[PDB]
């Protein structure tokens, strides 16, 4: 039996990438309650007329 | 009545291979809760990056 040191025995591992994405984020569900509007300048102004 | 010895009349039986199966063992159901990876050294090292 060859008495190898501790560091050499610790280097004798194989790298596996099964844990790559970590834990996935929660589902996205903001489109159900919000209205999406695109702005083109410094700010948007909205205006409506009373009855 | 013919007096046959016990050694001759002990051969007067029928061999049946009906118990050959025996008692079956429990089902394998480790594939629903575990993931199978391979290895090629003393151990396996897994690493992932944070968010």
């Amino acid at each position: 039996m060859i008495v190898t040191p501790a560091s050499i025995k610790a280097l004798m591992t194989s790298w596996r990438k099964d844990f790559q994405g970590g834990l996935e984020d929660a589902p996205s569900q903001y489109n159900k309650i919000a209205m999406v509007v695109n702005s083109s300048t410094r700010s948007n102004t909205y205006g409506w007329l009373g009855k």
